[PDB]
């Protein structure tokens, strides 16, 4: 299947090259699959979701997606128009306020509830979780994301926007989990994307359009953009049964564009995510 005209993120995450606008992908479109959207909330009500989006846990007084940030990523992983697997069920877990912040207890506890309210769904293809987020290096906030990863959730977490190395972020740092940077509409590294050894895989992370609260639209950037697109591809691989929640951030590796990418620092990965649909 086919979707012309698509954001450049979706066209880029089934081309062997940038420039691109149609975004070609395996019409079973992550059907079966659950996206845990990690974040600040989503507002289901948006029509690019087609009631595919609902709230299951927020740690604030509302589960409205007050900020934006939360629906955006939602959109990019499984939206109508805007998302990779755009079959695919999204749980919001609102863990970052309306202002995009959240202490390290809220975002651990969100984990946890991920990891035992999977089983409470029927996600007959698996479970994937989308952490757009992150603060300073945390073993806490690592472990936490180790644990939802082993508890059989493919957890796929933000580099980071500082441009420094991941290490020194959490739950970035997590070797477990897959630790995503964002490049630009020209194969270039983001300016702000983070880097280091421990990042697994970059995606597109700049001028990023997906949806926003409101029932609007908005393009944003950063690797918190990047995240959702291989969220949305592991999920969306997982519907085709290519792999498994334990082993999609190795497959997404593997089977990644390499080397196309501009600017990766010596001893960081230089794969874009790519989901290798032959019609």
């Amino acid at each position: 299947a086919a979707q012309t005209n698509a954001p450049w993120g979706l066209a880029r995450i089934s081309s062997t090259s940038p420039g691109t606008s149609t975004y070609y992908y395996d019409e079973s479109a992550g059907q079966g699959s659950c996206v845990y959207v990690i974040d600040t909330g989503i507002e289901a009500s948006h029509p690019e979701f087609e009631g595919r989006a609902q709230m299951v846990k927020t740690y604030y007084y509302s589960s409205r997606d007050g900020n934006g940030h939360g629906t955006h990523c939602a959109g990019t992983v499984g939206s109508r128009t805007y998302g990779v697997a755009k079959k695919t069920q999204l749980f919001g877990v609102k863990v970052l306020d309306d202002n995009g912040s959240g202490q390290y207890s809220t975002i651990i506890a969100g984990m946890d509830f991920v990891a035992s309210d999977k089983n409470n769904r029927n996600c007959p293809k698996g479970v994937v979780a989308s952490l757009s987020l992150g603060g300073g290096y945390s073993s806490s906030v690592n472990s936490a994301a180790a644990r939802l990863q082993s508890s059989g959730v493919m957890v796929a977490v933000a580099a980071g926007n500082n441009n420094a190395d991941a290490r020194n972020y959490s739950p970035a740092s997590e070797p477990s989990v897959c630790t995503v940077g964002a490049s630009d509409r020209y194969d270039r590294r983001s300016s702000f994307s983070n880097y280091g050894s421990v990042l697994d895989i970059f995606g597109p992370g700049t001028s990023i359009l997906s949806t926003w609260i409101g029932g609007s639209t908005r393009s944003i950037s950063g690797t918190s953009m990047a995240t959702p697109h291989v969220a949305g591809l592991a999920a969306y691989l997982m519907t085709l049964g290519k792999t498994t929640a334990a082993s999609a951030c190795r497959y997404i590796a593997d089977t990644a564009n390499k080397g196309d990418l501009s600017n990766i620092p010596f001893g960081t990965v230089n794969l874009l995510a790519y989901n290798n649909y032959q019609a």
